[PDB]
C-alpha cells in the first residue's frame, strides 16, 4: 500500500518515502511519499492559480452544493474511511464508525450550510454635508490556506480545518501527521473523484522541522496558517510566518481538570471521569489528566474510578467490548511510560495501572499502556502539570470552591474543564470562573458545531467554529460610499 | 524631570530620561523618563494584580460609567490635550481641535456604550438520552493587554486600543511612542483623576528594541498585544510574544492607493486626493502615495491638483490659514529626504515640491519638507512600493479597469484604497475587487468606529472596531450544560 | 378529476364540491370537496395533538432533514407539480418550470437549513447581592398555524409559509386559494410520502367568507394566522382573530411604481418595466402599475414600451414563444376589465391593449385581456390609486427627484418600488426615501431568500424572510437564572 | 392642581375634565383635561409634521444626546417624580425612589444607547449574468406612534414605550392612563424643557371607550399602536386599527404562577413569593396570583408565609416601615372585594386577609385592602384562572412535576412564571417547558433591559426589549442594487 501527495488535480509520488505502522501490532501498513520544497512550491502556486479559475467564479450556492457532494461522497466510502483510521491509530472501530468518520462528514456539511446562510453588516452613517454615507461589509476568500493536523483525530481535525477553509472560497494546501496520512490521502481522492478543481485542495505528506510542515509554514504563498497541535510547535509557526505576518489560529495543548463536587451524583461523575481520562486511550487534548473530588467523597471516588477502570478492556480496535486501542507509535508510548516513572519518583501511589498489558501475542508487538490513576503528588509534581496525553490522571482532594477554582486556574494552559455537580447556582458560579475555553457540566466533550472552540493562554490564538471560523477564513473588507 | 511613568497608580521617574522635541523648531519641550525592565515589570504585576481588585468586582454599567468619567475628564481638560498634541507633532492647531482630541473622547465613549449593549449566545442541543444540553458563551477579560503605539495619531491611536481594552474588563501596561508621549501622559492624569484603580492603567515610556517596548513584548504577563507601526515591527512583535502565544492585534503599513475614472466629480476628486495625500503631512497610514487616473483627464488632474497642492499653507500651527504642518523629526524628515532624491534618480519628473521650504526663521531649525507630486516612474519603482509616510504622491494614467485593479491589487500591503466614479455599477463592482481592508468611494478617510478596521497582507493581523474590539479584547468561553 | 382535503394523514372529501376552471379555455378541471367548519375543527385539533406526538420529540436536526425530504419529493415529480400549476392558472409552462416550483423547492431547503443554524441570546447581568443573574432566550414552535394564500403564485406563496411553520416545529392548517388548488393538494401527497406524522400538515378547501377560510380565522386552537391577499381582506382577518389575540403576520396589496431617471439605461428600463408590468399578466403583488419617467425621455420611453408590448405573445400556456397567459377566472377579469373602462372614463389615452385579443378558438370562452399601458390621468385618479391585478401600467412624466419621490409615497400602500438610474449617489440617496418594504435598482423581483420581506402602510404587517420568518413561526421565551 | 395636554409643544386645555383621586384618603389631587377628538386629531397631525421638522434631520448620535439629555431632565426633578407618581398611586415612597423612577430615566439611557449601536444587514447574492447585486437593509422611523398605557407602573410603562420610539427618530402622541396622569404631564414638561421639538412628543389625557384612547386608536395617521393593559382592551384596539392595519404591540394580561419544588430553598422561595404576590398591593401584571408547592413542604410553606404576610406594614406611603400601600382606586377595590367574595363562596379557606384593614383616620376613605393567601380551591375555580390584579394568592399543591408543568400551562394566559428549586437539571428542563414568555429561577422580575420581554396567548402580541423594539419602532425596508 502507497500513499502519495495530491498536487493540482495529481496523485504525485517523491524522492523519499517513510513508513506508517500500525499501533496494534507495529507491523507496516503503508509507505508514503514525502513532499519536498519543490513540490510545496508547486502545491502553494497551483492553490494560488485556482483561485483564479473556476473555483473562484462558483457562486456561494454552487460552492456550496460541491461541498455537500464531497461529503457524500466521504459517506459512499464510510467503511473504507473507517478501515483507514482504524490502521493508522489503532483506535477501536465503534469510535472511529460513531465519532471519527460522522463528525468528518458534518464538517463539511455544517460549514457549507453556514457558507449559504451566512451574511455581514451595513451600518449608515451621517456626514457633515448632510447626505450621509453608507459602509457595507463583505467577505471574501482570504486566499491559500495551509493546514497541518495532529494525529489524534486524524480525519475529524483535519476536516475542521479544511472544510470552513473552502466553503469560505478558500483554496488549500494541508499536510497530515506522518503517524496518521490514510484517511487524507482517501479524502484527496473523493475530491478528485467529486470533480473540485485542480490545485484547490492539495495534500502534502510529511514531518516537521526541516520537512512538508517547515516547507509549508516558510512559503510567502500562504495567507494563512492553521494547526492543531503541541504548544512548542504553535510557537515554532508562530515565528515562521511572522515575517509574512500570515494570519494564525492555533488549538493547542491543555492540562486540563475535572472537578467533582460533593453534591455530585458520584456514579455518574465516576464515569465521566473514566470516559474524560481513557478515551482514545488519553490521547485527546480536551482529556482530564487532573481531577479534583471533595474530600468528603474522595475516597468513595478513587475505589470507584479504580474499579471501572480495572474493567476496561484494553486490545484489537474489533474485539468484543473494547474500550481502548494502543496508543499511537511505540515513540509516543516511550514518552508515556517516561512520565509513568516520573511519577513514581515524585511519590505518586499507583492506585492502578502503571505499566504496559502483557497479551501473549502480535499485540505485544503493538504500542499499548495501561489506563493508571495516581494519587499522592503535590500541585507543583511534574506529573500534575505537564501535558502526558495518556491514559492517566492524577486525583487530588479539595475543601473549599474557591480553592479548587484557583487550582484549575494555577496553570499555564486553559483548554477545558469538566464540572460535577447537581446544583444550579454552583454550576453557572463556578464554570464562569474557570479559565479555560470551554467548561461542561456533568458530561464531557459533547460538541455543537456552531460555538465557539478554542483555549486560552498557552492553549490556544483564536477561536474557530461557527461565525468565528467564517471569519478567520475569509477576508473581511469595509466599502464606505459617500451619498 | 517633565513626562513621569504611570505604575500602579503613583507617577514615577526612571533613571534615564530622553529629550522630546518640537517638529516646528527644533527645541526640547520636555524629558521623558525611560522605563527600565524593572519598571516595566512592576507594571505587569501591578497590572495583574488590579485584575483581583476592586476593577474586576464592577459590573459592567459601573465599569461602563467610569469610563464615561474618563471621557468626560479629558474634555474638562480640552484646550490642555489639544496644546499638548500639537506641541509634539506641529499639527495645525485646528485639526487637533477637530480631529485628533474629539475622536479621543469618542473612541471611550463608544467602546464604554458597546460594552453595555454586548451580549453573547445560546446554543440548544439534542442528545442521545432525550434531555438535550445547553451552551452558552460568555464574554470576560483577557487580561493583562499591552499597547504599543505610533506617534502619527498619539492620542486618537492609543485611546482606540485603551478604550476597549478597559471597556472589556481588562487592565493595561501601555508604551506610546517616544515622539509623542505629552497627550498619553495627560491622559494619565486623568485617569488618577477620575479614580481609576490602582494597576488598571499603566503607562511606561521609552524606546522599542533594548527598551520599554520590547520588554513589554517579551514579558510572560501579558494575555495580548495590541500594535499599530511599521510591519516590519510587527513581524519583530510576532516573534517575541511567540513563545507565550500571546493574542496580537496589528494594523501596519501600507501603500495606498487612490483611482480616479473618467467619470469622476474632478474637483471634487482633486479635492478629496489633496486631502488624502497632504493630510496630517501625508504621515497617516491610510494616506495615497499611489494615485492612478483615467488617461482622458490626467492631464487636468495633475495641473489641478499642483495648483491646489501649491496653495496649501505649510507653517506654524496656529498661523493663519494653515494646512500642514511638520514631519515628526529630523531623522523622519532624513528619510522622506532620502526618498525625495531617489525619486529623481528613479527618474520622476517633479509637478511640485521635492525639498525643503525655506522659511528664513526658526521653522528652518524644525522637520518641514514641501508636499510634493511625481510623474513618470513605473511601477516597479522603489518609490511607487515602498511607503514612504511623507506628504507625497505618484500619479500614473490607466486605460481599462481591469488593468488598474491589476497595479492597484499588485503590491506586499493592503490597507486601503480610494475609488472616484460617479458610476452606480463601477462603484460596486469595482470596489469589491480591490484587495484591501477598507475601500472609500467618492470620498477618504471617513469613519464609523462600529465597522470592522484593518489591514491584509503587510499591513495587518486581524480586525478591530465594534465587534472585532469586543472579541478580541475578550476570553470568549462556551460553557456547556448536561440537563 | 378530484380534489381531497388532507386531515390527521388522511385524505377525505366533503359533503359538498366546488369547480376548478381552466383559465385558458373555460373548461372544468376538476371537483374540490369543500372542508365545513367541523372538518376544519378536525383539523385544527389534529394539528394540536400533533405537537405532542412524535413531530415534537425531533431533534432540529431531523427536522430539518424531514423537511428537505418534502422538497426531494418535489423534486421527484417536478414536471407533475410544473401541470398543475399551468392548469389552475394558465401561466406559461416556462415561467412555472423556472420561476414556481423551483421556488416552492427552495423555500423548503432555505428554511431547513436555517433551523439547522440558528440560535438564540445569552445575557449576564449583575445583582444586589453581587451573585450576578443569567438571562437566555429559547425558540420553540409558536403553536397551530393557519395558513391562507392566494391564486397568483400558488405553490411558491404556499409553500413560503409552510416552510419556516414547519422548520420552526409548528404544525399546520392550511387553506389555498379556490382558484389554485392543485398543486397544494399534490403537496399533500408529497407530505404523506415522506412520512410526515400525521396532523402535522393538513389541507382544507374552500372559499374565504363563510367558508373554510373564515372558519380557521375563528377557531381559537390556532396561535397565528400567516396571509397573503387583499388589504380588505387582511382587515377582516385582523378582526376575526382580535378576541384570541392570535400572532398575524400579513403581506397585502400594492400599487407600485417604477421611476425612470434622466440618466437610466433606456433600452434596460424599457425592458424592466415591461417585465415588471406584465408578468404573470400583471397579476403579482409586486408589479408596477404607476410608473414615473424623466420629462426628458418620457415620449422616446412611452414609444419603446409600446413596441415591446404589442411584440409580447399572449396565448396558451406551451405555445412556442408565449408570453402571458390569461387571467385567473372570468370573476377576475370582469374586474380588470372594468377598471379598463373606468380609465377612459378617467380622461386616459389608451397607448396599447385596453381590451380582450380575439383568438377565434377556445381560448374566447377562457379568461385573456391584452396587456395594457395608459397616458393622461392625474395622480388623483382611481386608476392610478386602486389596485387593479392585471396586465397594466399608467405612465407619466416627472421633472424633479424630490418632486417624484413624493409622487411616489403619495399612497396608502407601500410594498414596493423599482428605480433605474446609473448614477452611484442617485441609487442610494433615492432608495432610502421611498416608503416601501422594497426597493429595487436596475431589476425587479430579484429574490434573496434571507432578506426582510413585506410592506409598509395598507401594504403589510409584520415581516418575513429571514430570520424574521424564525421568529414570528416561533415563541421566543426569555428564561431568567438567579445565581 | 390642574394637568394639561401638551400638544405641538403648548399645554392645552379641554372643554371637559374629570377628578384624579389620591387613593391614599379619597381626596382630590388635580383635575384633568380631557382630549377630544379635535384635540386627539390636532397631536397626530403635529407628530406628522415634526417627522419632516428638525426631529427627521438628526443624526442618530444628536438623537441620542438629546434622549439622554431628557433623562437627565428627570434625574434633575427625581423628587417631584417621586412625589407625582406617590400621589396618583399611594405607591410606597421607598419603592417609587427605588424602583419607578430610576427605571424610567434608565428606559431612556438604553434605547438611545441601542440606537447608536444598532445596525444592519448586508446580503450579497449571484446573478444569471455574473455580475452579481447586492441587498442591504436600512432602519427608517415607522411614523407616528400611539402610546396607550395603564396605572400599575406609570411613569416605567410609559417610558417603556416612550423611550423606543423616540430613540428610533419616530413621533409619539401618548396617552397615559386616567388613574395616574401625573408623572407623564410633569414628562411632558421635561421634554419641553430640554428642547424636544413641538410636535415630537404630544401628550393627550382621558379615557378609553368614547374617550382620547378610542380616538387615538382610530385615527388614521398614526402608523402604529402599542399597548399595556387588559387583554380585552387588547382585542377591542386590535380591531380598531384593523382597517389601517396598523403595526401593533400588546403586553396584556396574567394569571401568573410562581412553582416551588420540595428542592427549593425554603425560606428563599416564601420570601420570593410574598414579593411576587404582594409588591405593589398585587398589582403588577407579572404579579404570581397562583402558586403550586410540593406537598411534602406544603402546609410549612403555607405556615410561613402566612407569617409573613401578617408581618407586612400596609399604610402611608411614607410610613416607617410600610410595605404596601393601597390599590389604585376604590372601583379597582370594588372588584378586587368582589372576588374576595367569589372565593369564600367557591369554597376556599381564608388563610390570612380577605377583607379591608380599619385604620381609625382618613385611609378610611381610601382603596385599601388586605393582603390574602387561599387555599382549598379546585383548578376550575373563576378565583384561580380569572386576573384579579390585586394582592392575593391561592396556594395549592403538586406531586408530580409533569402534573405541575400541565397545571401551570393549562391557562388562557401566558405571559411569566417563577420556579423555584436548587437542581441544575430540574430548573433547566421544566422551564422550557413552561408556555409564557418569562420564566424567572430562584427570583422574581429581575429585569435586563435588552431581552425579549412579552406573553403568549392572551397575554400579548410580539415582543419588545433590546432589538425587538428597535425592530418595531422602525420600518425596516430592504434596497437591492443590481450590479
Ligand atoms: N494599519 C494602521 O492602521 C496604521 C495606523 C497608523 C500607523 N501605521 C503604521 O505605523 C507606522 C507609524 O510609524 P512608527 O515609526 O511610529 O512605527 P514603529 O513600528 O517604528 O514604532 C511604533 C511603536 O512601536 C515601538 N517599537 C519600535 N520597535 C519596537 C520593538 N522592537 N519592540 C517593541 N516595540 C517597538 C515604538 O517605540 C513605537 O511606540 C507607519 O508604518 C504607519 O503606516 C499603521
Ligand atoms: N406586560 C403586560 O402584559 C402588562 C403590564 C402591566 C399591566 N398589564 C395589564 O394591565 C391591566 C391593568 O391595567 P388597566 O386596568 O389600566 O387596563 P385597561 O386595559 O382597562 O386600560 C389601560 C389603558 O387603556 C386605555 N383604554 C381602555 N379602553 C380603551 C379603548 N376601548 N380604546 C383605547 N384605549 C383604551 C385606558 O384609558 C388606559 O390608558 C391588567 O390586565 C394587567 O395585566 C399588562
Ligand atoms: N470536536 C472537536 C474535538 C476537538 C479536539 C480538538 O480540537 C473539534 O476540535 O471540533
Ligand atoms: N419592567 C417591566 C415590567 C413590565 C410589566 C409589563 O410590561 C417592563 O415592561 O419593562
Ligand atoms: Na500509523
Ligand atoms: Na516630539
Ligand atoms: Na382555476
Ligand atoms: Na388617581
Amino acid at each position: 500500500s502507497q500513499l502519495l501527495n495530491y498536487i493540482d488535480g495529481n496523485f504525485v509520488t517523491s524522492a523519499s518515502s517513510f513508513a506508517n505502522i500500525n499501533p496494534v501490532n507495529g507491523k507496516l501498513i503503508s509507505d508514503v511519499f514525502e513532499a519536498d520544497a519543490k513540490q510545496v512550491n508547486e502545491a502553494v502556486v497551483a492553490a494560488q492559480n485556482a483561485l483564479k479559475g473556476p473555483w473562484g467564479k462558483l457562486s456561494v450556492q454552487d460552492r456550496a452544493a460541491l461541498i455537500h457532494k464531497i461529503a457524500d461522497g466521504i459517506q459512499a466510502r464510510f467503511e473504507e474511511f473507517v478501515a483507514a483510521e482504524v490502521a493508522d491509530t489503532g483506535r477501536p472501530v465503534h469510535q472511529a464508525r460513531t465519532l471519527d468518520i460522522p463528525r468528518a462528514i458534518a464538517n463539511f456539511r455544517t460549514f457549507a450550510d453556514l457558507a449559504k446562510t451566512s451574511h455581514t453588516d451595513l451600518f449608515e452613517m451621517s456626514t457633515s454635508d448632510g447626505s450621509g454615507a453608507l459602509n457595507y461589509t463583505v467577505r471574501k476568500p482570504l486566499g491559500v490556506i495551509g493546514v497541518i493536523s495532529p494525529w489524534n483525530l486524524p480525519l475529524l481535525l483535519f476536516t475542521w480545518k479544511v472544510a470552513p477553509a473552502l466553503a469560505c472560497g478558500n483554496t488549500v494546501v494541508a499536510k497530515p501527521s506522518e503517524e496518521s496520512p490514510s484517511s487524507a490521502t482517501l479524502l484527496a481522492e473523493v475530491m478528485h473523484d467529486a470533480g473540485v478543481p485542480p490545485g484547490v485542495f492539495n495534500l502534502i505528506h510529511g514531518f516537521g522541522k526541516d520537512s512538508a510542515g517547515e516547507f509549508l509554514t516558510q512559503h510567502p504563498g500562504i495567507s494563512a496558517l492553521t494547526f492543531t497541535g503541541e504548544s512548542k510547535t504553535g510557537s515554532t509557526i508562530m515565528k515562521a510566518v511572522a515575517d509574512g505576518v500570515k494570519e494564525v489560529s492555533f488549538e493547542l495543548g491543555g492540562k486540563n481538570a475535572a472537578v467533582v463536587f460533593a453534591d455530585a451524583d458520584l456514579d455518574a461523575a465516576i464515569e465521566g471521569v473514566l470516559r474524560s481520562s481513557f478515551t482514545n486511550s488519553g490521547q485527546v487534548c480536551l482529556c482530564s489528566e487532573r481531577v479534583y473530588v471533595h474530600r468528603s467523597i474522595f475516597d468513595e471516588f478513587v475505589s470507584g474510578l479504580k474499579v471501572e477502570a480495572e474493567r476496561l478492556v484494553v486490545g484489537y480496535p474489533d474485539q468484543d467490548g473494547v474500550n481502548m486501542g494502543p496508543l499511537i507509535s511505540h515513540g509516543h508510548r516511550d514518552k508515556v511510560l517516561s512520565y509513568y516513572r516520573l511519577a513514581v519518583d515524585e511519590g505518586a501511589t499507583v492506585v492502578t495501572g502503571g505499566g504496559v498489558p502483557k497479551f501473549n501475542d502480535e499485540r505485544d508487538q503493538g504500542a499499548y499502556v495501561q489506563p493508571t490513576i495516581w494519587t499522592g503528588l503535590s500541585d507543583k509534581a511534574r506529573c500534575v502539570t505537564e501535558e502526558i496525553f495518556g491514559p492517566v490522571c492524577h486525583i487530588s482532594p479539595f475543601d473549599d470552591e474557591d480553592e479548587v477554582i484557583n487550582r484549575v486556574n494555577d496553570s499555564n494552559y486553559g483548554l477545558a474543564c469538566a464540572i460535577w455537580t447537581t446544583n444550579l447556582s454552583r454550576a453557572h458560579r463556578v464554570s464562569r470562573q474557570i479559565h479555560v475555553g470551554l467548561v461542561w457540566v456533568n458530561t464531557w466533550y459533547l460538541r455543537d458545531l456552531r460555538t465557539p472552540f478554542g483555549g486560552v493562554k498557552l492553549s490556544g490564538l483564536g477561536r474557530e467554529g461557527g461565525r468565528f471560523s467564517m471569519d478567520f477564513y475569509s477576508d473581511i473588507a469595509n466599502i464606505c460610499i459617500k451619498i
